[PDB]
């Protein structure tokens, strides 16, 4: 009696896209520190999923010492950047410049370990089993992209949509392909999270017209 | 020869909808004396289309002395905030501050009342025989969605819809799927509502698709 | 060897359209006279289509006395306004206004005949024989009410429209269901036909997906 | 072991768009050198590919005889504006008006010669074997036509869409039938390309819901 329904590696896939996301944070302009470190306790929530998921990886023992080694080498992942940068202002505090260095290319690092797991659970996520249950999982892919938008935004200054539940709002306008126009990225990732959810609304039409098609058979009983 | 059409169960569910609205009304900003009661002139007239469907709940007789009692439960709808605001300023005139909360107390339970009263008339009408019907139905719910907006917001400031007929045309062009832009409710409820509109004019084109696909198999005739 | 292609037909529900568009045209605002007899000259070019018509109507000879009858009762539909307002001037230069009033109680005339002429038109129409014909019916529909807008827009002030060519594209816009936003009527029937050229955008979608349903079953093959 | 993978013809239409595109771009208003000759840069681009498609015309040798010969008739569109109008520069710095018109004439009938070589990778990317191969096919003429519209506009003033990627941006929009509404051509052959891109959106979907209906057919398995 463990994590292991559909919505379980729904919420799988949903962690490991809010990794990535986590990975787009990090690299970013000079911004407000209250934010900055609201975003890194979202992080930190985030990789307490990571820790959940990961011990689902075992079976909560080290037994699985084969997949423990390979665990370190998504470990990185888990590696969290709430600690990471305050590690850093220590050592800035210290003096160590080439240090530094180090550490920027650890965060390149724990940057492709986190996309190499997004690979892993994408794929994962491709091995379900029902695609009845996509009815469900396009909704959840919509709504996370709506989380995902308000995380690189509603900090984000100037984007006009500093409010919170208007992501749901543009989210759905997208998902609806309405297009308002009062309310868009206007910033380059926020643009190419808008390529997702744009063809993410596209499959939600498509998951709709298969919907019809299913339901004119149906009509046909 | 009584009220008994499918149009009859659909404008049930209609006023059924409406009196969500006027719930909606109830709790509101501080607002202009003149529409606010051009509100309440409209929602007198819905609890008239109460009456009707509550007499037609019984046989009009109240032999049915089981379903009276359960109407005791939903009378609540039943009762007329005209009425309700009314005796509420009386009561001010005398000075009774825990009276009016206990009105409050009594206009969240008709909420209640009315809420559960749409569950009722919208479980019916999913209990509706002909989904040929939807062909109407929907163009009615439509139209339904429209005078709702226009319930919400042709009283509310600043949202630049005051006009009535406007109405209509924003909302053909959600239905329609357009977003012609200089047309929004820029509120909150009023975007609740337009995530309503918004899933209505997708049902809108999964019926005309489903009429697609129809029209395709019989052009093969 | 005469008019009768699909064609032929499809040009007749035009002209009918058409005649609706000037019977629209002729009631207005205080108008600029030089584009108001601009309309004027584009409506007796409809007059002479109605000249073309009524003659196919019968067979180029008088012997059909009986529908020339009921030809009567339509051929204030052929009667000139272009014609008819410079009577009107003449009889203002006499200055008989009870007689004016009787030229607009015959305006009002022409106007219900036009219209069941129109009613006509569509009945035939609808009783043509080829459903796969719709295909080029349909983007004839399009450009047809792309030249409607045009004219109720195009001399109408303040429209921003008042270039031609882009009556043409915020038509494709419409019928693309883009809605691009810097171009919309803003006027009442203007979004009259902005209803109409809507659910034709519809119908062209629909169009579409039959053509998808067509192109499918034959990639079968 | 040549290019004659499906994607060969693919490239091969994409470079007869591209050289419409040229001569779309070959007469226009009075411009900034630079970004003039920046087009000429990409213009002889092409025209390498117009060496490379022509070569391919024949089996590298000139024993097709024949075939050189309608060369002849399609090697103006292998003649580079990049060399045609530094000549004209050239004869200016000589004082030749007539050769300049005759020069002129040279450009008409070089639009002409490229104008048929789309014709012909048109028909005979219309005689390609696989529809299911239409899955990229769509997809390559979006990306195309996005390149187009950079192609147009990026140097074109005013456009508010002088950043790059913003052309993938607006394309996807497009194709995806949004709307954004803030970037849109608002210049005639921009709007033009417009008419194209909102088509191919079109038969995008199309496309969609063809998958649509295998994916149902084949959830039913």
């Amino acid at each position: 009696d463990v994590m292991e329904h559909p919505l379980v590696e729904l919420g799988v896939s949903y962690a490991a896209l809010l990794s990535v996301i986590v990975v787009v944070v990090e690299y970013t302009m000079q911004l407000s520190g209250e934010y900055l470190v609201r975003l890194y306790l979202v992080d930190l929530i985030l990789v307490i999923i990571l820790w959940a998921d990961y011990a689902y990886r075992a079976y909560k023992s080290g037994d699985p010492a084969g997949y423990v080694k390979k665990t370190l080498y998504e470990i990185p992942a888990l590696v969290p950047a709430g600690l990471l940068a305050l590690i850093e202002g220590h050592l800035a505090g210290l003096g160590l410049f080439r240090l530094v260095r180090l550490l920027r290319f650890l965060r390149i690092l724990l940057i492709i370990s986190r996309g190499s797991k997004f690979l892993s659970a994408i794929a994962d996520a491709a091995d379900k089993i029902r695609f009845y249950h996509l009815f469900g999982a396009v909704m959840l892919t919509v709504l996370y992209g709506a989380f995902a938008i308000y995380i690189v935004e509603y900090p984000d200054p100037n984007s006009s949509i500093k409010s919170v539940f208007d992501a749901l709002w543009w989210a759905v306008v997208t998902a609806t392909t309405v297009g308002y126009g009062d309310v868009v990225p206007a910033t380059p990732i926020g643009k190419v999270i808008g390529i997702a959810v744009m063809l993410t609304g596209i499959s939600a039409l498509t998951l709709l017209i298969g919907t019809v098609s299913n339901m004119f058979q149906k009509i046909l009983v």
